[PDB]
Order: C-alpha cells, then sequence, then structure tokens
C-alpha cells in the first residue's frame, strides 16, 4: 500500500516531464513510463502513448494519472464526467512489483507514514488563550472580592495579575484545562503604569517577584514552564502592583502545518484555481474526503489519508499544468477568459 | 521556455556535485554534463572541463553556470566584470532538445509556472487592520454622538464595540473596503471589565449576543465569516456593554511566501552575504529586476519572472559555494577576512 | 567531509526504498547499495544483505545506517545497547571515493555548508520588545517629569509616545541597544481616544507628524527604518496627543528556522516519538550534542554541526520507519501498546 502510493507518485512526476514533443527523455523516465503504460493499457484497454502530441493523447495520459491518483488515495469519484470514467482495475496496475518507484517518492511516502502514525511536540499556531469567552482591559486593576491576588486574561496570549501590597499567591490554574501543552514559554513584566478601578494611574514598584517551582525567575527573559510547577507571584512592596505574563508560544502534540515539509505550499497548490475544469475536478475529488472542497482547512489535517490525498492531488495539479488536458465535468461551464483574478474569485461560491 | 529553465537548473545542480577532484560521478550526471558542456563550448568557444581542478577551470565552469542562469532568467547584466563577459549565445545552448533535464527540475518549473499564472486562497501574514491611521485605547468606552452602538479599531487585528443598554446594530462596515478577503476568521469576547469615559470600571453582564447572517455565534470559538453577511451585536442587558472582536486570520488571493515550497529559505540563500564577490554579483544581477538588490522584499513577489529568478539565483549560490570561484567585479574591493558578522553587516550599505 | 555526509545521506535514502520483499529496484539504487554494502561489510565484518527479509537482516541494515549517520555527524554514542555496537571504521567506508552520492544529497549538503558558514538578513520571529522588564498600559498618558514628549513600551511589538501641546522630540533611543537589527519596519498611528492620568478620555487632533531622517511619513503605511536615522515626532496641535508606533517585523543576521528548506518539518520528524526505542535512541544520540535531547530548541541552531545532525537524524528516522528494526536500549522498557498519544506524551519525562 505504501508502495502503491510510491508508484502512482513516481509515474505522475514522470509524466510532468513531457513538457514538449521532441525533447529527449532522461533514461530513467522512459524505463518507468514504458513499464507503467504497458501494464496500464493492458489491464485497462486504454491506449496511452509514451509521447503524447494531440489533445486526445494528452487527455488519455492525464486520465491515466487521474486513475492512479484516485486508486492510491482510495477514492471513488463517481460519474463526474461524460469524457472520463474511472477504471477500478488501476489498483492492480499499481500493485505490480515490476513497476519501479524512485528514491524520492519512496522517501516521501515513508515520511507521510512515519509522522502520521505517531506524535511529537510542535509549536502551536495561535494564542494560548484564543478560546476564551471573556477578556479584561489590559493594564486596569481588578481584584475579585475577598482575594489579595487576582489573575485575569487580557489578550489571546496574555494574562495580568493584580497584587495587593504585601500579597502572594499561586497563579497556575488560569493556564490549566485548556489545550494539552507539554511546555509553555513565558515572559513576565512589571506593568509600570496601570489604571486603578477609579481611573487614576498607579505605578508598580520594583521588588515584585515571580517564581516557578520555587526558583526565582527574572522579568523579560523566556521561561520554559511545564504547566504543572507552581507559578508564584509575590508583591513584597507596600503598594498595589500589576504584572503581565505573556505566553510567547507553547508546544503540544497536535499536528501543525509543519508536520510534513512544505505542506502549506502543497495545500496552496491543490486549492489554486487554474481554470474551471481543475476547480471542478479538485472539488469533486475532495467531496469524497474529510477535507474541505474549495478552501484550505482551518486546522491542519492529522491522518495519513488526508495528508496523502493532498500530496497526491498537488502532484496531479502539476501534471494537469504540463499536459493541459481539456474535457468536460458535469455542472461545470467554461469561460474562455483569458481568465482573471475576478473570475477566479467568483468560482469559490 | 519552461524547458530552457529546466535545463539551466539541471546543469547547475549537476555542477554542484563536483565537490572534489577524484570522486566518482553518478552516471546520470556525466551524461548531462557531457552533452551540455559540449554544446556550450561549441557555441561559445569557451573551454569548460567536466572535472575542474585548477582555479581557472573552476571559474570557467562557474561562468558557464552564470551564463545559463542569466539566459534562463532573461537578464542581461552588462559589463560588471573584467574577468567575465556574458555570452548571449547561451540561449541557443539551452534551447537544444538534446540536453536532457531531470524530473526534479521539470517538476519544479511546472510548479513555478502553475501557481504563478493563477490565483488561490492563502492565509495573509499581517493583522487585518495593519493599515489604519487611528487606533482607540483597548477596553475604554467610546460612543459616537447620536449612536447607540459604536465599533472602533483597537489593535492591528482587533475591534471593540460599545453598546448602550438594550442596544442593537450591525457592525460589518468597519471591516469593509480594506484588503480583499475571501474569508475572515473571527472570535468575539465580552470585555468583562472596561473603563467608562470618566475612568471608572464597569462590567459587561452576560447576555450579549453576536450573530452572523442571522445565526447566533458563541463567544470564544472561531467563526468563518464571508465578510458580507451581517455582523449583528445585541445588548439585551440593562447596563452598558463592550465586546471585542478579533480577526484571528483571514484569507485572500494575494500571494504569500508559501506559494512555492520553502520560498523563504530560497530567498534567504540568495540574500546571504557569502563574501564580497557574491554580494557584488548578486546585487548586480538583481539590479536588472524588480526585486530589491540586497534586502529581501517586504511583500512577496507574485509573477513568474521574480520567482524564477530567485530560484535560479539560489541554485547559482549553491554552485558558487561548491566551485569557490575567484574573479573581479567592478567597484568591489575584497577583504581577506577571515570574514565576520561585522564585516558582512557593513556590506549591506 | 562534505562528501562523507553526502554519501551517508545517499545510502540512507536508498535503504528507505526497501519497502517490501519482492519489489523491483530502480537501477541507480542497486548500483549504490551494492558498492556501499560491499565496502561496509568488508571493513566492518558485518553481513548486511541488499534485500533484507528477516528481522535480523533488517536490524543489521538499520545498524549500518546508524553507523553511517553517527560517523558523518562526528558522534560517538557510547554503549547504549547490548544489541548494537558502533563501528568506528565506518568513517573509512564513507571516505571511499568509489561510493557515489546523488545530485540531491550533494545539493543538500552544499546548502547546509553554504548558509551555515555565512550570514544574511532574515525576518526574526518574536516581538521587537519581547525582552523588556516593564510595560505601560496601552493608551494611557504618561509623561516623565520635566520632559514634553515621553516614549514608552506598551507591548512586545509596540511603543506609544505622549506629546504635550506644541511639543517635538526624537524617539529613536527607545529602540536602540536591543537586538542588532538591519532594518525595522514600522507603522505609526494616532491614538484617537486615550486616558489622561486622572482617568478621563482625551482625543488626539489631526496634525501630528512623524518623520524619519527628516522626511515626513504618513500614518498607517509600512516604513522601512534603518534604526539610526532620527525618528522625530511633532505635535503642532494645541492639545495633548498620543501616537502608537508598531514594529511590524524586523530583520537581523540571527539565524531563523527558515535558514534551510523545511528545517521545521525536519526538526519535527526528529523529535516525534515513534516508539520507545526511537525515543530512547534519539535521546541518546542528541545527548552527545548541544541540541536538546527531547524537545525542539527554543532558538534555532546556527552552526553546521547542529543542522547536519538534525538532517541526518531526520533521514535516519525515515529509515527506522521503513526497516522497522527491533533491538534493546539500556534503560528503555517497551510497552506493547498498541501506543497512544497518552503513552507518547508520558515518555517526554
Amino acid at each position: 500500500m505504501d508502495t502503491i502510493a510510491a508508484r502512482a507518485l513516481t509515474v505522475m512526476r514522470a509524466c510532468a516531464t513531457l513538457q514538449e514533443a521532441r525533447i529527449v527523455l532522461e533514461a530513467n523516465v522512459m524505463e518507468i513510463l514504458g513499464i507503467a503504460i504497458n501494464r496500464y493499457n493492458g489491464l485497462t484497454l486504454r491506449g496511452v502513448t509514451m509521447r503524447p502530441t494531440s489533445l486526445a493523447q494528452r487527455n488519455e495520459m492525464f486520465f491515466m494519472c487521474l486513475d492512479m491518483m484516485l486508486s492510491a488515495a482510495g477514492i471513488n469519484v463517481g460519474p463526474i464526467s461524460p469524457d472520463y470514467t474511472q477504471h477500478m482495475a488501476t489498483i492492480g496496475v499499481l500493485a505490480t512489483p515490476e513497476i519501479p518507484f524512485t528514491t524520492e517518492a519512496a522517501n516521501e511516502i515513508a515520511r507521510v507514514t512515519g509522522e502520521t502514525s505517531t506524535w511529537g511536540p510542535a509549536r502551536q499556531p495561535y494564542g494560548f488563550f484564543l478560546e476564551t469567552e471573556e477578556t479584561f482591559q489590559p493594564g486596569r486593576w481588578f481584584m475579585r472580592a475577598a482575594q489579595a491576588v487576582t489573575a485575569v486574561v487580557c489578550g489571546p496570549d496574555m494574562i495580568q495579575v493584580s497584587l495587593n501590597a504585601g500579597a502572594r499567591g499561586d497563579v497556575q490554574q488560569i493556564f490549566q484545562g485548556r489545550n494539552d501543552p507539554m511546555m509553555i514559554y513565558l515572559v513576565w513584566r512589571r506593568i509600570e503604569n496601570f489604571a486603578m478601578a477609579q481611573g487614576n494611574s498607579q505605578q508598580t514598584q520594583a521588588g515584585v517577584t515571580v517564581s516557578v517551582g520555587g526558583v526565582d525567575m527574572r522579568a523579560g527573559r523566556i521561561i520554559a514552564w511545564d504547566g504543572q510547577a507552581a507559578l508564584h507571584v509575590h508583591n513584597p512592596t507596600q503598594q498595589n502592583a500589576m504584572v503581565q505574563i505573556q505566553v510567547v508560544f507553547y508546544i503540544s502534540m497536535d499536528k501543525t502545518l509543519n508536520q510534513y515539509p512544505a505542506l502549506t505550499a502543497e495545500i496552496f497548490n491543490v486549492y489554486s484555481f487554474r481554470d474551471h475544469t481543475w476547480h471542478g475536478l479538485r472539488t469533486a475529488i475532495l467531496n469524497r474526503t474529510t477535507l474541505p472542497n474549495m478552501l484550505p482547512p482551518i486546522f491542519p489535517p492529522n491522518d495519513r489519508d488526508s495528508i496523502l490525498t493532498l500530496l497526491l492531488l498537488s502532484t496531479l495539479a502539476d501534471v494537469y499544468t504540463v499536459l493541459r488536458p481539456e474535457f468536460a465535468i458535469h455542472g461545470v461551464n467554461p469561460m474562455p477568459g483569458p481568465l482573471t483574478r475576478a473570475i477566479a474569485r467568483a468560482a469559490y461560491v
């Protein structure tokens, strides 16, 4: 199965080599296309040529790539076209041990499989407190009735703590229960000029301390905090004090867009417009998956199938670009163009 | 023309293989260098060797790469050196169908061409409201004379709305006319403690609602908003209220640095110092383009030419690094070194 | 030495090709494995097969890759296993000019060497003022005794300046002495509604100006400032004024995670869990370096060795993934699983 994907990838990248009619192929390419096209035409009864010239030949080669991409991805598109009919036998073609795959394709699939099947630490994209319902004006005093220290969130990545003169307390629980961090990177600062409940300015005297797990931490320096050890603020000062604690970034085992090299650039390639046919085809193929059909996902995918499908579709887009096929898709209605940003934008519903 | 670029790229990457004198080449490399160097020396009358040993031979091979890079990029450098003279006939060398190009180079050019010639949605880099002339203190009440609800910008990615008791209104126009978003991702929060015009604190009672296109949206959860549907805030409460609405990120059809895999790393490679000669050469080549000559652009390039030139120049930098040529550039004056960060920094004007 | 790394890389990527038992290899792969395995078995006395089937054969091939990775990285792991013993003679294998390296591996090493040995401008990751001990409430007036203009930091990427009616002054020193910027990209805004020391709101009248090096700059537009030229604010207005100046991003010669294509994805791959053996092995290998052993570094590495080791280890992880070896590491105790996120997370101390 990983070999099946490695083969489809190998064949599609080889076809993207056919930029022109009379060019001379690197030997490696002809050896692969030869075997692949022969197995394919045999089990399918299509008549793909190794060096396409006419539009009909280009379409036919492109359809071979489409078949291979769908079979490796495990998708069955359904009747999307009067010109193309998916050949389920392609899976047999791709499982033939005689079709070789390249070192690049092999290594790329090993990556998809290796990272996708495990977990590892990664810098998450958004603010640690992005999913909060309430926020407090930054730098304005606020103490909850009966407490001497009150921590409150003032930004998507920030909290501020108000301390009564001489007060001390633990502040960690404000950070708990959200996300599932492995490490939280903090930097704390003295809020030098803040607003009192009444509206008048007040200063924070030097002398306030923040300690993590009992050890004293300087202000304005990154702190690696495990999220468990006690986060203790102490105002030894004889006046009210305010400190801000910023979560500069945190790491968890949720997958990000950096799980696979240049995943973002691949996703971008897949969701580009190109023209109405690609747009229609891409949409139709993605409808058979858990991926959005015309706009990049909000959260990065995290399973083998989604990642594979994106990689496979990105390569197919490149093949589309070099073969320039022309065929019909149900419900798609072409505009001669010559195609503009306005026209592209309108196609996204 | 895409083939021309694929060939230049193929040849340059092959030359970067010549790390040492006695190593044995992968066959594929010798087959390519053989043909390429032969066509080149023939139409040019230079005498490039396949396995350079002396400095003179290394310079000569490097000049062949420089010629190929300039011809594929469509640039004419002019008289930048007493040691090197660009050979315009190189275009004829690169258009020879007998020089093969690799699957990697072919696929890379297909990408540059495919993405560059169309449009597609992409997460933009900066705050949705980065280009605003005025900003309002966050969490401080502000109502425009005669209105019951007043929306105002309080950050590069943020707006806050002040609502009179019982008030309701549409807030979308504050977001309109800037950028050309396809989707805006929002999260709204109740500002739990804010400043009244006088300076005294006030609370926002639970009960405030935000609705998009008529449907009710919870606070602290990402909302996919098309930017057209009505953004309606309602304060059913008997006291003043404040809500913050954060644009966590938005997508448009403007090109970002993720349009091509690892574009940033390529750009970084091109603008690195290396030494005075590379610095001088790179600057001279970039002067013939719309790209800045010594500092990475502020906004990502978006046309085929710029992208190609960056990719081609990045590869040439790698060749420079392995061939270690030594030649003179007009106006450049070498410092033996051994080269430091201070010296590098000073070279950037 | 660069050739040594290019060879280890070439061999390891070839081994990741051995996905299954009966598949047919691309010729290029067999030519390389043949020579490499022969030199290796000869100088080492191990008996690696070219097409491993049993677990014992897979372990043996994996150990060959481990030896090659350690020798190219210059690491000596020590006695980490009763099943594996590092063979120092591997360096002799890798220095044999008859083992060929691929164009990909060669080009990848040229990059590591080229960028690592020089300096170049790069957009830094965090806020320009991330390392500040004190911060001032945003949008609240504050004037230092005896001055007419007072600049103060109000965010990790922001400063605000309070101007008395008719006042003018230079503001650049607030930006100096921190980081070592080559260029700072600014955008200034009028704070339209701010808090006076007493708590009452005040407006900033239009008419305030910001000029860089004597030239007038509009508000809400990015400004490329060298950090040296005078940053002059002028309030020609007859009332107090406040302006915010945002450092949207800056560039310096400190290395970022974009110094090498998809460095982040490689780092992610290396620090992924996989299973207890990989986790143990990776930790043991990283203990011999300046890199953290189980969590990605906070600051990007900047020397050849670290970068190389990461690249080499990432590839070895892929080999691990395809060969699926099974051996013992001192102090590591396997859990049959089938392995979950909870179990993975617990392994990170």
